């Protein structure tokens, strides 16, 4: 079960570089006439905790209760379907910049669970992947971002692993591909390119 | 989808120390005025077992035909629902001692499949680690269990790593966090204290 | 929930020798009376794709566009329950030949999704294995089968690791068991026997 449009979910350790490499998929994509409708889940969630008075930064979420987290989490992904569907015809590919993975105040929490599952019916779930060390350099490098929770080096190769089992696991649902998207160091232009390539064969 | 009270599922090899972390755990809890709800999965399983004259050992379960072991893990996950909705409100939380890969006769078994999570609904599912080298010489110590047929080291560590991702796919399913609690030699307290206060961010 | 004839998938990376082992395994199952009904996946896949004038070569399925894939792998599945349903009484076994993941030119695809579960209900999830090195060398003695985009001899353990955790997610859904099936260099009769022992007690 599918939307009329594509559905690509892009995941991947904190600092990684997704909304990074979802920025140069844009350009690529506009240049060879792709159509993309593309999202931040997280926005999405942060829009209704600030409305709620719950927190005003986007890398609080993660600390709210958990019953609180499940709850923006459901309505973060009926929101983005509904828009979508106003956005994008047969012809178009939603790109929905997530996590596979939170580390949260009570434990990894799944980003992709079945009920976020049966509202995006994913195509392809995208995992962006660098070495530990180019996340953690990459995560001192933004200061735009707190990232100190993911626990540096150490916490990001613990993270990537369970993400990446997270993934495989998400993608049963609905049988979607798992990409690995390499983003190495300088070259998020051509991660942007490989993750395009992988997205003509849906 | 969740129940009133919350509900964290401890899982773990055999001998990693699941039931003395929760025992602990139970001391600390009723200290700190926290009302918890405290099940074994395993010991629902042999209750019926016995009954129709199938084991007489809870170390025997795992040797039935998976068939017959099926229908224990369903009826105990409903018979454990129905006596926790009676024992709790909505200021309470159900532990259940328990396995996310329980290793038969034939081959590595979800303790955490849909069926059983459809009727658990939990909020978290702890996962209790140590080395292999430390479980091996819990179990060696602890004669009042058989987990020779773990396997020793090496069969733990297969264990762990296969229980690490079965954790992980079932976590998917609700939404559950993944909590993995380090039970370090002779710190069974301190893993107690680490696993409350994920407990307490729910 | 099962069927009345129990049902076993057997999976592994492309050369690991699961048609070779299912082979062996047939030859021991008539000796000691054990019945089965043995299918190939793929089989009944290019069975659809052939009449649709997509592919000749069982081998270009993983390139086709993954919406049509997934079409092929729905119905293949509802032909071999329908086919397992007139062959078998509660005495037989179903024998799939299959994957959990299939390296397609858009990602790592479950071979094992939810809609398929659905249909297959699994006892049992077998994932035959063996080193990585003695995948690419069988792939390079089998000239009949093209695996070259598998990825030789690193390109097979990303997927043997990739593809454990999808067996696994996938066992999830019905609670099949997971056995790891080693087929040594040489020994796919040994391996069909170790198979065989594990079948005797679902
Ligand atoms: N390939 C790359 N090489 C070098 N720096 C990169 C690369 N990709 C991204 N960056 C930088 O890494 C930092 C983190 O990138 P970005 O904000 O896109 O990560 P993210 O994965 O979206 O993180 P979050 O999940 O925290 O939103 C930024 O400063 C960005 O410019
Ligand atoms: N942190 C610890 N340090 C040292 N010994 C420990 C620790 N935790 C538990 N033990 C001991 O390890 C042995 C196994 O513990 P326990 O029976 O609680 O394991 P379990 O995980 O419940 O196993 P099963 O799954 O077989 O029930 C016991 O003898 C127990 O006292
Ligand atoms: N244990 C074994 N030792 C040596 N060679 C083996 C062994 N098992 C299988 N082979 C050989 O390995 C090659 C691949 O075997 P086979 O075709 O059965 O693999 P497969 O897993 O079914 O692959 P695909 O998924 O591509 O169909 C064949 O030439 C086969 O004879
Ligand atoms: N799929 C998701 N499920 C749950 N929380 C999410 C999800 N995607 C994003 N978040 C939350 O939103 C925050 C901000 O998103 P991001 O900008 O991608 O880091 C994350 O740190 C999480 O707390
Ligand atoms: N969730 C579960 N699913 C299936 N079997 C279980 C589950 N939990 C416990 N068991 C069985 O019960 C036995 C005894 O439980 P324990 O005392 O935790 O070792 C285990 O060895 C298993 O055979
Ligand atoms: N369960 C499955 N799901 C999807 N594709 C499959 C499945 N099983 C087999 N295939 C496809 O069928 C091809 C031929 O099967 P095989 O002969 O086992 O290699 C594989 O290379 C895949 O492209
Ligand atoms: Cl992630
Ligand atoms: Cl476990
Ligand atoms: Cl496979
Ligand atoms: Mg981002
Ligand atoms: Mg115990
Ligand atoms: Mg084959």
């Amino acid at each position: 079960m599918r939307h009329p449009f594509k559905v690509v979910v892009v995941t991947g350790v904190p600092g990684v570089g997704k909304t990074t490499v979802i920025k140069e998929l844009q350009g690529l994509a506009e240049k060879e006439g792709v159509k993309l409708h593309i999202v931040n889940f997280g926005s999405f969630m942060l829009d209704t905790a600030v409305k709620l008075g719950l927190v005003e930064d986007r890398d609080k979420i993660r600390t709210l209760p958990l019953r609180r987290q499940l709850e923006l989490q459901r309505e973060a992904a009926k929101r983005i379907v509904a828009e979508a569907s106003k956005a994008l015809g047969g012809d178009g590919v939603l790109i929905i910049d997530t996590h596979a993975l939170v580390k949260t105040v009570a434990g990894y929490w799944p980003g992709l669970p079945k009920h976020v599952l049966d509202e995006l019916k994913p195509d392809m779930i995208a995992v962006v992947e660098a070495s530990p060390e180019e996340v953690a350099a990459r995560q001192a490098r933004d200061t735009t971002r707190y990232r100190v929770d993911i626990g540096g080096v150490e916490g990001v190769k613990r993270l990537m692993e369970n993400a990446r089992a997270a993934s495989i696991a998400s993608a049963i649902q609905y049988a979607s591909t798992v990409a690995i998207v390499e983003n190495r160091e300088g070259e998020a232009a051509k991660a942007a390119e490989e993750l395009l390539r992988l997205i003509k064969n849906l």
